[PDB]
């Protein structure tokens, strides 16, 4: 288990809870130096629980697969809370056992799915370490739509944050102050999945992308990324998601 605390939280301390996750993701192999997480795991082994602790002390543990990075569910007191799609259901199966009851999200775990239930885009969302403390603060109560909103706040902070290093310097310059995301942040988001990819086919393509990444940069430019020496191969990408699931 990887875990964090709000209380008395830093852009160092988070930076090291970052760190932990990542390094709890299995891997066998590096490919461009870059971490290839797995193509399956089975059985319970597939999820990582990390412990997150409000300011306050308050706690949730959080399901995540550590093939893809994704949050399932999570738990808080006796409740647990899992998306409805195919892959929380499983997941239901090996974590959070001993809950006392379970609900199931009226929503998938989606960004668009996210979104349409919170009522705005993640453009519009405040992230960084005091919208942490809030949304594990939200999930201790069951409110679907104010959740909605949270696990956005949540996702971006710690699975986006582990598969890019600039989305961790994000938000450890929100450490006491947050903000809307970068563009550049939303466009990594959206292409975790097509680098993984193309970083994965530049092996036997002398690295060179099968087909370009397009994305914006830190001065706001939509960029096109070509082959394995772009900064964002190079020094950003933490993980790689297997293409097998892709
Ligand atoms: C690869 O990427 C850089 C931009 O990062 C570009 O300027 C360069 O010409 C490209 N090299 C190859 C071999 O495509
Ligand atoms: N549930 C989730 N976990 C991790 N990353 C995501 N991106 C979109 N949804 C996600």
């Amino acid at each position: 288990d990887v875990s964090f605390r709000l209380s008395g939280a830093d852009p160092s301390s988070y930076g090291m809870f970052i760190k932990d996750l990542r390094n709890a993701l299995p891997h066998t192999e590096k490919v461009y130096n870059i971490p290839l997480l797995l193509p399956s795991v089975s059985g319970a082994g597939r999820y990582l629980l990390m412990h997150l602790f409000n300011y306050d002390g308050n706690t949730i543990t959080v399901a995540v697969d550590v093939t893809n990075v994704y949050i399932m569910g999570y738990l808080a007191l006796t409740t647990s809370y899992f998306f409805n799609e195919p892959a929380a259901d499983l997941a239901s199966q090996y974590v959070f056992r001993s809950a006392r009851r379970k609900i199931t999200l009226p929503y998938s775990g989606n960004y668009e799915r996210l979104q349409i239930a919170a009522g705005k885009p993640r453009e519009k969302i405040p992230i960084g370490l005091p919208a942490l403390d809030t949304a594990i603060s939200t999930l201790l109560h069951y409110d679907s739509t104010a959740a909605a909103g949270a696990l956005l706040v949540l996702i971006q902070t710690t699975a986006e944050a582990a598969r890019f290093k600039y989305i961790e310097q994000q938000i450890q310059e929100r450490a006491y102050r947050d903000e809307v995301p970068s563009s550049a942040t939303i466009s990594l988001e959206n292409s975790w999945s097509g680098l993984s990819k193309q970083i994965q086919l530049a092996q036997g393509n002398n690295g060179v992308f099968r087909t370009p990444t397009v994305l914006v940069d830190s001065k706001g430019n939509r960029v096109q990324i070509t082959n394995v020496t772009s900064n964002v191969v190079t020094s950003n990408i933490q993980l790689l998601l297997n293409t097998k699931n892709i």
